């Protein structure tokens, strides 16, 4: 009965009237897996199913959310799921993966996502499991081009001055950016967000940072830079502070990357008009981070 | 109108990997992560209208009602004090602090009543307040009726406050009359509605150990009990078989719904509620 | 696949900020039969099915939109539909009914054929349709903030079902205002009369009208209803029928007595293209 | 933002009383009573952002695009001037005057914002509403906006896994490489190939006869209770032929561009 198909997406947008009424926040925690990544996960799996690539299941590297989404969709749809994830990601992710019956292989913190990718490739070779490859798979961008972006455009009454989003895989900003630039052209500003400690998109060196779910340490092959107008950095403590602030002031239980996005969106909105409309995303929820937030 | 717009309009999913006769309404989609967002909103909106909240809100709670109240209070500018038994999952305590509620851990009603006298803070009283029932009469029930294409054989729900079963039950009985079976669920270890004595149990969210004043028995046909272990087991099963990250009371409701479905035809349609999400119970599930 | 169940209801509300921003209008033409009547028709038919009343089909006497709704649902669900109708109602109605396969010609028919009369003025399921769909929709769509709900009475199902819900939530903090034609002011204590406000003003007090939830009755002239229907199309781009003009005209009178920030909700029962010959 | 919020997000119904392989998107639910509210909105919003509407709008009409533009112009405060063949239903004529229609041309056959409306609204809707499972999408071509925008999205998602089928009148089979001619399927068959038609996303063209379209529109009303117009009959007639070639379990989506009460005179 198409459970996951029907549940994933169509998430709400709220105006942050207690913080800055120019900021509009899309609440991706409403997805059944608790994050925005249910969308690319579903698209990638559906493509892989159609092409007959999953006889031996799935193995995928993850910072947590894409893995949770894959694990959930695999549990329902009948695919074995193996994930690799750095040991530095919140322990809540590990427990959720176990609950969903996925197999989790932790990789060295110091090797970051690169380490997770390498271990996934090794497991793929040993087991025959299929890597969807969230950093290279066009269906990641398509999920946002065909669901998230269309949603945003209409939910915002076709009036948007800026769209702001952290880059993990770059799927969100690429797919949404394509739609919004398609509609508005240079009437809309698309702003990528990354950690001050790992400013690779800005042309800097990778580094250790605490904003889980962004700042992969390299430039994803799927990132569509043609739709991005600029890159803004956010400090670890600014992201944490804003996530705490969202819960306290708006009653919105969002994760650390949501904090980062809203902190960035505030900087973007302050640089322009009092009637500016700046949209961003809250990728997931606060209870996936109680261990650290 | 942030909380007004966010709360309710939750999806229903058919549990095809467990039993395709069971349909589960996913109340974790609510902004506070549970079903209690609905009564918390209605009760607050009524208390605001009536000018009762100038000293804030104090409520004794199991957890979800407190989270809902704390969230709405955070956004709408009400001081929220909660008294909560220490036995409830610690996730609740961290969540309540993040939402800026003042918590006093502890039945615990004595402390809440004490606090009300000392501060003037207003007790919404989730067990007595008719707006708990109205929230389900005017949101949840109408949603379920339409979402199920006006075809329901049974509605099964755990009773905490009784709001959900009473408000949904009124709508369903109004439309179906005797053609729908309304089943209340309670813990085997505290089978008060069945006529037994109150007891300690682990099905968080249900089984208050008394009959709530708001419970509308006129809409309820039968009472079914569930064991603590059945509830936990079915909660884990929902995550592993359906990919559904639901809490303990969701396991209890679906365990009961299966029992109900098993007594009915092949094509019976049995609806129940998943009150909250699995990540609220990582410490125990 | 429950076609009619899924299509009926969940209609939008729009704020009339080119006419008066205090008025909020629920667009019932979005229903598959083009009117509010799809809701009571659905509820009454589902009840009758449950109770095994439809072996010989349906016969119902109507002004028009209820006939269209019943014809449509009968067509989809496989019930014979016989209708009886006054000639003074838009001809566009006769063509639509035949398109939907209704047999046009009630008590005698029902007696002779065994066809079942739904009895739109007496059937509690008319009210329930609004108590369980329309009312709940309005309450949430309006963010739980309503000063008044204004609606013309045909069968009285809309105002009764919505008013039950809004009174439940708001108590005396909401005003429920019935609208009727000045020319047939029966709810106001006057004598029935011929009038042009198609869809309201049946000339008697319907049995299902729940007068317990109604605070006041307002009248509208035939010319006011027509002028406002034309105004809605020209100023708002809203292609609504005559009873919609009546409802908005009344709602404006209600709003004008309230503050600048009042929120007054009303309904647009059907669409303008059902009245080309007369509007 | 009245028109922004009302336009789009229309339902799909499965035609179980005709053929349960056919899924119909009901565009009469739009406030102007047709699919053309979508391109009219997008083209008008683009023209406003570009400052092109100081002197209002003037445009060519088969019918529905005129109604949509007149409606949106009425609400948003733009003067609207239109032109139409007398062969189209007189219902349209009364509606336009109701909306106050009597300057910038939008150019419905050449304006990319027509295609964008379907690329960003209709296509995404269809993809989700069909649970990402579609074997064919079948649509008549008037401007070609619908098939081009929906086609782009569905080809992106399914590639050669989805068949995109254009529909035109047997009496004017121009997309098939034949000659134009007069026909009665209002809303399609313009008699030339629109500039915006994306031929890179279309797999085939199927023709429908005038009587086929009419019979099927009457069939939809009598069997499904769906009060749809002539071009909706054409679309479903075509989808039926497509589904019949595909077998038991095929999922074939099409569109019902407008409503039956716009054609009572025919």
């Amino acid at each position: 009965h198409h459970m996951m198909e029907r549940l994933i997406g169509s998430t709400p947008i709220v105006r942050l009237d207690s913080i800055d009424s120019r900021i509009f926040l899309k609440l991706e925690k409403n997805n059944p897996g608790g994050s925005v990544k249910d969308r690319p996960a579903l698209f990638m799996i559906l493509d892989a199913e159609k092409r007959g690539l999953l006889k031996n299941g799935i193995v995928e590297p993850t910072s947590g959310n894409m893995g949770i989404a894959i694990a959930m969709i695999g549990a329902k749809r009948g695919h074995r799921v193996i994930l690799t994830m750095p040991e530095t990601m919140s322990v809540e992710r590990r427990k959720v993966l176990k609950m969903l019956g996925a197999e989790l292989v932790l990789t060295p913190g110091e090797l970051g996502m690169k380490g997770a990718v390498e271990k996934a490739l090794e497991i793929s070779r040993e087991t025959g499991a299929h890597m969807l490859n969230q950093f290279e798979n066009p269906y990641n961008v398509y999920s946002h081009q065909f669901t998230t972006g269309p949603e945003i455009l209409k939910q915002m009454d076709y009036q948007i001055d800026a769209f702001v989003a952290g880059v993990g895989t770059g799927g969100t900003i690429s797919g949404v950016g394509r739609v919004l630039k398609g509609f508005f052209g240079n009437g809309v500003k698309i702003v990528a967000v990354e950690p001050a400690k790992s400013p690779v998109l800005s042309g800097g060196q990778p580094g250790k940072h605490a904003i889980q779910g962004i700042g992969a340490g390299f430039v994803p092959k799927i990132l569509d830079r043609s739709v991005i107008d600029e890159v803004i950095t956010v400090e670890d403590e600014e992201a944490y502070e804003m996530a705490r602030y969202l819960a306290k002031k708006e009653g919105l239980l969002v994760g650390i990357s949501s904090g980062a996005n809203v902190a960035a969106a505030l900087k973007v909105a302050q640089k322009l008009g009092p009637d500016a409309r700046v949209v961003t995303v809250a990728p997931d929820h606060a209870e996936r981070y109680l261990s650290i937030l």
